[PDB]
């Protein structure tokens, strides 16, 4: 037999998260044996170039819940197949939802997606990155994570992207040069429609065919494990492709779509009730993890899964639990693997663990954040004054969650414009407003994310059809905000008074200079101390005096001014004397000047 | 009331692990509380400068289990004391067997020791490296061990030590150019005599005042993290220092020692030895342990002389059931720290957990491969033919404990000659057996050590009245040698095949040309493999032939008899393609020249 009888037990039971090691196509040096989940199914049959396309000639058995498996002997890796499965009158054909690599018979996804028999070897180098990785102690150190779509990140010529081996050494050698920790990377699970980003799949266990081979992907973490860079992967349990031959009605009748008409995008959720459905979706979270060695999975729009209508009321409780049980699940076999949600609601405990009643979630975006810092810093700067508030209540809710800074894909595309498109005023002071924009959100509690072109300040808004507006990076200013925020990273990198994002690594100065529209804040860890002076107005300021804990020489360690990063470069020595009178409420004060739209970061001495 | 309720009985249990945090002299803000455990003194008084060490003054009361607390006014930090206890009708001065520092009045350590009151603020900066520390991990990454005596290392002026701060960086910075993951120092502890080399200590909690303060140790320890470097101390439960004012003695009666006399003496250890029946006893040594790894961050402790605590000539269970508490409770308190044993007996499961019936080290020196390999060696080539057997023969024990291959100050001292002066042969011919011993040990299964001064090969016995024969590093057949072993390291850091040291990590290539004293081995982790192919004779070999598992080209990653190691320059040269041809039971075969005294380590080509 193919099925173990503690298998289909384990199905029936909603527990098997193994089920990759018997579902889909797994090649022999005889033959490939097939195993497909079809319980309204009355026959199921593969068609192969190895048997006529035949529909009679390798009909799988129906074995205990709803599984079926057979095997053909001749059907080798590299051949497609296909699943003829009959609901009493009517007969379909249908792709494997098991599919390990999909690939187009046409050479065009849209037009055909076809699964493909594949064999998953592949040796890791990556030993040292794995057994020194870190998951939910990451807390504590610094995560900055580069978002990246790699169709659209650089292109080997007009309108080809690299591929997944050819990529590999440019992103990970530009990456290093930042000083980013991780790569996210939206949705890799193979989709039809290349404009979906990823996010209407078809193919969970198949990673897309543009960029290569399925043992490719896994070269490129693999070589992004040995430079010292983490991987993040965009999962879409939310819902799935609208694609007649993806999972659609697989049986004739809903399957993986809610049986009941009334509940369920629509129709197109997955219907979290089914142990089935709880078995293909988490099961695929860990395939992820364990075959690709992926360092964390991030969870997009949470909110369609928890409640129903984004006495049973609003919430969904099948999705709060499969959430919670697969965010249980992730951490009992990976240990150090991460999890991050993006909820649009403001539902408590995302980031809080199932013990407590929380999601299980470690990461929360900060996407209230995102959307007060942004509404902010549009607006013109004479105008920031009257706004004060949206800037200094940021921190009343930057601490409900574990929480990312989340300047993402979706802010800056369908007329939301470019990061820098959003700054307001002369090509100066919108660079100078990047600047700032990007040291206070390093300074601010939180990891940091940025998605690709950010660091360059880059002119156009993200579009997939091309690569990013490296030629700007020739031009002076958005090379210096690439300057800066690199150096904005190897700070974060070193400092730990910047790790913790807890309400301890955080101590007010000064919130209270609305007319100025100036902050000074502090980041500490035990002795460590990072002093924070943020100027949102291009007026300079002269003998401004911020009040400090201790005393003696100060060290200036950023000047978003400096003209390395495109400054004026307005800047106070480096050697700052503290005068041993209070200001703020603080025993000495520094007195500095403060430059035109630009974040001074300060350490004392030892 | 100094001591909780819960204080006194926990003391009582001998389950006291944080003792440190009550007994010895802890200062307050206007004076210091003073703690001591004296279970048969009739009186106990604290003597000092801030009371004219008048013995009426400050009288110290008598708690429960023995222990005597009390608080003097106006005692500070920096200030010497004295215990004065009497038993009776006699009355003696002690010093404090919790002094965290000890100086000398004198000036000389063995004429006198005296208590100083200390605190221990201290801001440490090694977040990075104790949030990522492996500990029971490492035995399947790269441990590579330099064995240290601070004070012999290198003198600043003639006879005169670095102190802990002057050796960081000239240290970190020589440990990190060879490649060495982590430095073992010789005890610390506070000890009179330096010709002991701080075997026999006096002050379990002070680390020796040559070098400076508490504090300046931490900032060593400190400063080698932050490089990278882990740090292992000496730890020496086995027996205290026979020195009259010191633990010996303590209370006027047998205290630390055993009560009995036929149990007091012992024949190593003659009268000084830890009675482990005592409750207090387990605690002092535990808390010392604990202690440590607590307050000075260490990453590991190694334990010497192990079977003169497990017999008396015959098992001592007192010292075993300590040795595994020892060991459970530094692995629960401190999960990343790592516990070393060397044990002279065959005693089984040294390196087994305890719950196992093991002494629960993780780690044990394997003195048998040290022995025998020396034995190999030392002997002339004309003759290892007849020794073969005691060189192959190593690996039937090689996986008996997890085992560190060590070659120590012991080997190094007394008559029994340099590394370099046990080769046999002229200076060439040393240098070459030299880099040989350490190219087979890096490839024998097991962690590395090598205590200072080996890895160029210096002359002369280690002299601790003195400073290494760097003198020798302008020399050529020492400088080659030294970077031998930097190359060995940097192998032995990035390749995993090195890292796993259980029988699956190893596989026999052929052992028995027992002629011409060849011998090829396998280290495999997965698929990454390395071949060794060792020619322990001074006539080079040409076309040796080898067999390999996979066929394809492989090249030459290290060559001992590489000129600039101080070799012929003799070696394949690389692009080896192995030939389809059967050969040592293998399908295929490499046919290689085989240098002079001279180890290979080859790898296939990707």
């Amino acid at each position: 037999s193919w099925l173990t009888e503690e298998d289909i037990r384990r199905w029936e039971s909603g527990t098997f998260y193994d089920s990759y090691r018997k579902l889909g196509a797994h090649p022999d040096e005889e033959g490939t044996w097939f195993c497909v989940w079809a319980p309204h199914a009355d026959a199921v049959s593969v068609l192969g170039a190895f048997n006529n396309w035949d529909p009679e000639a390798h009909q799988l058995e129906r074995y205990g819940a709803g599984l079926w498996a057979g095997y053909v002997p001749g059907a080798l890796p590299g051949h497609a197949y296909k699943y003829r499965i009959r609901h009493g009158f009517y007969q379909a054909d249908k792709t494997d939802p098991y599919a390990f690599a999909m690939e187009p018979p046409t050479g065009s996804p849209i037009e055909g997606l076809a699964s493909i028999i594949t064999r998953l070897d592949y040796t890791w180098h990556d030993d040292a990155w794995m057994q020194r990785r870190k998951g939910p102690a990451s807390l504590y150190e610094p995560v900055s994570i580069y978002e990246v779509h790699l169709g659209s990140w650089r292109h080997k010529q007009p309108g080809v992207s690299f591929s997944y081996r050819e990529i590999a050494e440019p992103l990970a050698d530009y990456v290093q040069d930042l000083g980013f920790t991780h790569v996210e990377l939206l949705p890799i699970m193979e989709h039809p429609y290349y404009g979906s980003w990823g996010y209407q799949v078809v193919g969970y266990y198949a990673p897309t065919f543009r960029y290569g081979t399925p043992q490719d992907l896994m070269y490129l973490i693999d070589y992004l494990h040995q430079r010292g860079i983490g991987v993040i992967l965009d999962w879409v349990p939310s819902h799935f492709a609208a694609d007649p031959q993806g999972l659609v009605y697989f049986d004739g009748t809903t399957l993986f779509e809610y049986d009941d008409p009334r509940m369920r995008w629509g129709t197109y959720v997955f219907d979290y009730n089914k142990p089935g459905v709880r078995n293909f979706l988490i099961s695929n979270a860990l395939f992820w993890l364990d075959y690709y060695h992926v360092d964390g999975l991030r969870v997009d729009a949470v909110a369609s899964m928890l409640y129903r209508d984004y006495f049973g009321g609003r919430e969904n409780l099948e999705a709060i639990d499969f959430i919670k049980k697969f965010n249980e699940t992730v951490y009992l076999h990976f240990p150090e693997a991460i999890t991050i949600a993006e909820e649009s609601t403001a539902w408590p405990g995302v980031s809080a663990p199932t013990y407590n009643n929380g999601l299980g979630f470690l990461y929360k975006w900060n996407m209230g954040w995102m959307h007060d810092t942004l509404d902010y810093m549009r607006r013109d700067p004479v105008h920031r004054k009257y706004h004060h508030d949206t800037l200094t209540f940021s921190l009343w809710y930057a601490f409900s969650e574990h929480y990312i800074l989340p300047l993402s894909h979706d802010e800056v595309v369908h007329g939301k414009g470019s990061l820098w498109t959003k700054m307001p005023g002369d090509d100066w002071q919108k660079a100078a407003n990047l600047r700032l924009l990007y040291g206070h959100m390093w300074g601010h509690p939180g990891k940091k994310l940025l998605f690709m072109g950010g660091e360059f300040g880059q002119h156009h808004e993200w579009n997939h059809d091309t690569q990013l507006e490296w030629h700007l990076l020739d031009q002076p200013y958005h090379r210096g905000i690439q300057a800066w925020v690199r150096d904005l990273n190897h700070l974060y990198r070193t400092h730990p008074a910047l790790w913790h994002d807890g309400p301890e690594g955080f101590e007010w100065i000064d919130f209270n200079d609305r007319d100025q529209s100036v902050i000074c804040y502090l980041r500490k860890h035990t002795d460590r101390l990072l002093l924070f002076v943020l100027n949102f107005t291009p007026v300079p300021r002269e003998h401004y005096r911020v009040g400090v804990p201790i005393g003696g020489p100060w060290r200036e360690v950023l000047n978003s001014d400096a003209v390395a990063y495109g400054g004026s470069g307005m800047g106070n020595f480096g050697r700052v004397e503290a005068v041993p009178e209070s200001w703020h409420g603080r025993p000495f004060h520094l007195e500095l000047t403060l430059p035109p739209l630009a974040i001074l970061i300060l350490e004392p001495e030892s």
